[PDB]
């Protein structure tokens, strides 16, 4: 498959890991993810060096992952620390590949490429997720589509007007204002819906509304497939700087060429201590992302064979600039690698 | 896959369609089938021109199918009639492919191939389905086998449907049409059929013919009559047995019964609307799907079928389909 | 796929066959297996010569297998003996392929390759299965892995230490002494676990014993994938021969390139008339082979694509000599055949 391996990808949410290993495939690479006794997260190739058994099916012994087949034990670095057979020798050939991993902003980031090049400073900024001023809730979802389809989906938040009709439709959609900002390793799609009636969702954020209001749906894309949106609503002429909002985490990580992992979240500055508001945001993520965006994109993935078999290319609309620019940047990154090594 | 695209195929029964689009694949082509406000059926490629979303998952807006993803709207011709974005321009690139479709004889016919060759006059004749003198009931069925296996099944020397349990032979070959005739004077095993028996009494003649039309549309004739009456004045049923390829290894099966007896009798409708009693008994379904699973082995090896005396009709039909395949493939 | 067709493989256990045909695929070849009225087992290609229907879905008529589609009937030799259509002629083109089959040692052996080379004298010896001095119980299992993975598994009974720890664990495993015997078309791995307490299984063998014991785990491999192990346990310094033992039948037969049939059994010389002793062996078989072993190897099979895509080769340990020798012999046999056609 075609992937951009030299970049950080989210492999899991902190709460998904423990002393019991989690087996998950990232960029066609099977991984064994677990948290060691000292709390440090480890990510090993889920293939024992001996006979290829799944290390993820083993248990921790003295904080070391024990292969369930013949008992070899490994440390977080992939180093074999115990061989219960024969002279118990541990030659270098018994070490397993260990991947660079960094736990930051309540996310487990992994570098699937040359471990020597992993640069922590290149990890996208999702600080809001651990900011005490924000309330964050979210989850995980699996989708049977190429990750680029979801990136396209998120880079044109205008699809909410239809796919999420019941919760996001606005009567001022025809008055939308959009801008695209290209930076270094970052692209932004700004959108503002002026003087309209709050959508059913924004209304909930406002705990009941009717009077006109201004709403924004901006989104920031960072190298490969990590996005953070900005959904905000505020009366008439109230600047978005001081508006209530939700900074949404929308990060995709390729599983196989035709499937991907979707990590989503909401970091809001309103109704912080409201379990009901928590419910509103969780219901939306469940219906919108997992049970609406999934259907559209999975159906699109099923039609790929037909479109490719024939010479069908997509027809872009005025709302596609951002998505197209991001698509082109990912394509360039793919070409570089396919061309580098 | 190998399909004969230049021909009319049944895509659905009238009752299956409404203002709520039906998504169905025909010859590996996904279609969005729906009936417009004026009652006219439309068939569009189920792939939005914008980003390929399934139009069949959308709803009608002002009689126009609205894509569920970003709202583009299309008319029955595939023409984009509304773009809610930006200047709302509608360049030709936003139109979606529309397929020739004709509703006739209580069937929805579609032409999946070269649209320039789509000629309504070439649509097989199933007039009995809408003939007030006949009572028609039927349904739809899905099978996991290549459509040719079911065509072979139906063309097989008068094996009839379970419900039809019971001069001589004659196989007339025409242009895109083949007829397999069978008259059974007096007969031995049994001439009067379980379902027809209730009619008349005195000695009779029996008939079991089937007509095949270009590709995979068949209409059979199951009948019985006393002494030696006219074939057309007999107690009979004309069965609709039409296959439409879905993928190379699966197909749609549209079946029906047009009978001239017990017209206003509901007991008979129920059994004639049964898939296993009228189209394929479970035992036979297990067999064609099992045959499809053995295709790889037979092809990998040089295994060819050994024909028996009962295969003439099936073989002739198979050869005609093969010729049609070659014609199309030859072009490109 | 790559198979060694010129050799005898077990296609079924005697008890699995009757007048009701069994459809099973061996080396990617679908077969119809059944026992005729006179008790003789027949194996026909499960593809009717007429239109390819599954003969295995038919019934016997006058001892002849009747195709469920149009009624052609065949004898054990594959010869069409009845055509109910037209003049009822039976040309040679209506005969179906019949495979060499031999019922011996309570096993149904079939020859899937060149029929002119099938030699009954080449059938592996599993006489213990029909020896009145032994009590035999066993069964069948289907596994989604290449048969070679299970051959590797069995040629290193040491995995029992971890994969079956709850029932096979042993402390003396560290003082293990193993031998490797090579013979004409035969390889044996010897294992001796002297001085120590018996595992949960051995204790049941000795009907709850309370004495340090000497254990024995040997296994014999014969051409391709037929194995017979020797699990024994006896009061310390006791003649290994005169020990309480169970000769285990462990025979694999490839189904497809990534799946296989597993025939297992236990021929014991202790507790012959004990339905409960029968119960301990049956429970172990259910938990250890069909469950535990299955899980490990099916996971390994799923990782084959990754290991092949990359240049990953297995790292052998001191416990792999036997398995490696057997693997090399099978590879040679594969090369020979591929070298001919
Ligand atoms: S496969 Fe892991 S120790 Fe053998
Ligand atoms: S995919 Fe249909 S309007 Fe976008
Ligand atoms: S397929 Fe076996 S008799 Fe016709
Ligand atoms: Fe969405
Ligand atoms: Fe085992």
């Amino acid at each position: 498959a075609t992937f951009v391996r030299n970049a950080w990808y989210v492999a899991a949410l902190p709460e998904e890991l423990s002393e019991k290993p989690l087996g998950r495939t990232i960029l066609d690479t099977p991984l064994a993810l677990y948290r060691q006794p000292d709390g440090v997260v480890a990510a090993l190739l889920d293939i024992c060096p001996h006979r290829f058994a799944p290390l993820s099916d083993g248990i921790l012994v003295n904080g070391h992952l024990q292969c369930p087949y013949h008992g070899l034990e490994f440390d977080g670095g992939g180093q074999c620390v115990h061989n219960p057979h024969g002279n118990g020798a541990r030659p270098a050939s018994l070490n397993v590949r260990s991947f660079p991993v960094v736990e930051r902003d309540a996310l487990i980031w992994i570098w699937p490429g040359d471990p020597a090049l992993a640069d922590p400073g290149a990890i996208p900024d999702f600080g809001c997720r651990v900011d005490p001023a924000y309330r964050t809730v979210g989850g995980y979802g699996h989708v049977d589509c190429n990750y680029k389809l979801l990136v396209d989906n998120l880079m044109d938040l205008g699809h909410a007007q239809y796919v999420h009709r019941a919760n996001a439709q606005t009567d001022a959609f025809d008055r939308l204002e959009r801008e695209v900002i290209v930076g270094d390793g970052e692209i932004q799609a700004l959108m503002k819906i002026p003087g309209g009636t709050p959508s059913v969702l924004m209304a909930k954020f406002l705990r009941g509304a009717n009077t006109p209001v201004d709403a924004w749906n901006d989104i920031r894309w960072n190298k490969v497939s990590a996005m953070l949106n900005f959904i905000a609503v505020a009366p008439e002429g109230t600047p978005k700087e001081q508006s209530i909002h939700s900074r949404g985490t929308h990060i995709l990580t390729p599983e196989t060429e035709a499937s991907c992992h979707y990590f989503f979240g909401s970091s809001r500055n309103f109704g912080i201590d409201d379990p009901e508001m928590d419910g509103v945001l969780r219901s939306w993520q469940a219906q919108a992302l997992v049970k609406e965006d999934k259907v559209v994109v999975e159906a699109i993935e099923r039609r790929r064979a037909y479109v490719e078999a024939n010479g069908i290319r997509p027809a872009m609309l005025s709302c596609d600039e951002a998505a197209v620019r991001v698509s082109r940047e990912i394509e360039k990154l793919e070409q570089l690698e396919a061309a580098r090594l």
